[PDB]
RNA sequence: GGGAGUAGAUAGGCGCUGGUGUGCCUCCUAGACUUCAAAUCUACGGUCUCGCUAUUUAAGCGAGAGGUGGGUUCGAUUCCCACAUACUCCCG
């Protein structure tokens, strides 16, 4: 056995065999991870042939010559994919960024007074004027918003919220396990799927320091449930002087009816001037921007939260930044279809189809495919709106050779990937997500696994 | 068929809690269990008023002073004045 | 593909039973009865395999297999469990 193993080769060995075949490093770096999963193979007893080495440390190569990061083409028809990266961004704004990382920029330099400038301060000026809040602030991400303001403003002290919003949305967070870590003790009010007024106004005492609601964003009930309307919160705190605290999380920067969708996605405009004190969201949401904790409100408050050491673990990159503020501008120039969220779930259903049989066209003749256009209704709301559903154009595709199964695999290890729904055996390409430019790449992926 | 058979034990008389057997008196609970414990698998059976009342009696029964561990997903309100949390207190 | 429900013979379709399996229908054959048909009636009947005699075969005899394995039991076709497989329904 001390001899099935003498037998691999030697990094320098396989450095030879690859002399201009691919750079010196990537080879050494294939060599070791291959050399090792070959020791242990032989040493457990698993491995009697060694024929295989060569092969595979071209292809670790092959791989590691390619970075595990890789833009994917979504045909899942979700426009607020989790787990694809939220939000993607409008070019004008990939390049506003570009712009400003090619090198210096006034981030926390104020040009006019010659000396150090806040990097928050750029933006806010957006905020205040969409939004109508007295100030606002902005952090890593909405997770961290919550748990700031919950450590600003109710540290060591009691937050009354209904039993029905204690959420957990993404795979680590949950409203109950980090207001903990938050320092802020939890008063959890109502039922499951009721909560009266009465149970707020109820849990209120010397140690209530704050008021707040969560936006039940990636979930919903149905049946026998109860919700306390936000117009009664307001006036339950202006009445014992508690402030209130309204976790959107969904992040819809204006009213979403003006665009042809009927849903009650609340938005920052209105809830503020509901009388809310404050208001916070996710920027790679709704709000089709990059990953941003938005805070809005009082300035009392706002100035609360910016003051707390904590805040400057949270203030955001150099990256977000910019691109939030020309995402900003944009929403300031009422240009709703440059940013791809908004434009992807307010596309004319004309739109869809037309896209839907321009892909049926480019894949009638490639050998074995069973093209059909199907109009099936979705939920195009992934991290933002749940109930959400709408009508949209798949492709729904099957090949007599290969099954749905082994097709949806190929396709995630195709480059570029992509990603799509499986029902009943039939693979379905959703058009409300998929960019023009990649019908003439999904033609050229197809046409290569099918006929190679 | 059921509303008969209700119509006639309350017309009159009958061995509600009188075993006719040993001449004596009876639990009234023992003419159903045995249908119970059969259709169930169960070991014994027992019943009340209505489930709000034998949620209760389960809990006043075993936990009475002690520990009693429930989904957060699970605080049910039904009906008007019925909620997991609130009888469970009492 | 993931779940779940339904499931299974020792001639073949449907149903049942902790007493060493059994009821209705069918096929077959066999027999009986018939002018004929029909009807009817009857069957510790039937597969496979292995070992034994006969040995073309039959024919007889003995044993076992109920998807596979295991367990409980005095006794498992029933019950339980595990795996596999078939039919159907829910989800990606």
């Amino acid at each position: 056995m001390k001899s099935l193993l003498r037998q691999i080769p030697q990094i320098s060995k396989v450095v030879e065999i690859f002399a201009k075949a691919y750079p010196e490093i990537y080879v050494v770096k294939a060599a070791r991870e291959v050399a090792e999963k070959y020791r242990k193979e032989i040493i457990e007893g698993a491995r009697a042939d060694l024929n295989g080495f060569l092969e595979d440390v071209e292809r670790k190569i092959k791989s590691l010559m390619k970075p595990n990061i890789k833009r994917v083409i979504n045909a899942t028809g979700v426009v607020i994919n989790t787990n694809l990266g939220r939000a993607p961004l409008s070019k004008d704004v990939i390049n506003f960024i570009s712009e400003i990382a090619n090198g210096y920029s006034n981030l926390e330099y104020n040009l006019e007074e010659g000396k150090r400038g806040s990097r928050i301060a750029h933006i806010e000026k957006y905020l205040n004027e969409l939004t109508g809040a007295e100030s606002s602030f902005v952090v890593n991400n909405n997770a961290g918003a919550v748990f700031l303001v919950l450590n600003t403003l109710a540290e060591g002290k009691e937050v009354i919220i209904s039993r029905g919003e204690l959420v957990e949305i993404g795979g680590s967070f949950r409203i109950p396990d980090i207001m903990k870590k938050s320092g802020a003790i939890l008063r959890e009010v109502g039922t499951t799927n009721k909560t009266k007024v009465s149970d707020y106004e109820g849990a209120i005492n010397q140690n209530t320091a704050l008021l707040m609601k969560v936006h039940k964003s990636n979930f919903y009930m149905e049946g026998f449930v109860e919700e306390v309307k936000l117009e009664d919160l307001v006036k339950l705190g202006h009445k014992y002087g508690i402030p209130t605290y309204y976790d959107a999380g969904s992040g819809l920067l204006i009213n979403l009816k003006e665009f042809g969708i009927s849903v009650d996605e609340p938005n920052f405009r209105d809830c503020i001037s509901l009388g809310i004190d404050l208001v916070s969201g996710s920027g790679d949401k709704l709000l089709g921007g990059p990953q941003a904790g938005i805070i809005v409100g009082k300035k009392n408050l706002i100035e609360k939260i910016k003051k707390n050491p904590i805040a400057r673990a949270l203030r955001i990159d150099k990256l977000t930044l910019s691109g939030l503020e020309m995402t900003l501008k944009l929403y300031f120039e009422k240009r709703y279809e440059d940013i791809p969220v908004i434009r992807m779930l307010t596309q004319d259903e004309k739109a869809l189809r037309q896209k839907a049989k321009r892909l049926e066209k480019l894949l009638k003749d490639i050998p074995g495919l069973k093209i059909s256009v199907i109009k099936d209704k979705a939920k195009p709301g992934g991290g933002s709106l749940p109930e959400l559903e709408l009508p949209t154009y798949c492709v729904a595709i099957r090949h007599d050779r290969l099954s749905s199964q082994e097709l949806s695999r190929r396709l995630r290890l195709a480059e570029p990937p992509i990603v799509c729904r499986i029902r009943e055996d039939q693979l379905l390409f959703d058009m409300r997500t998929v960019f023009h430019e990649d019908l003439k790449t999904i033609k050229k992926t197809l046409q290569e696994l099918l006929s190679i």
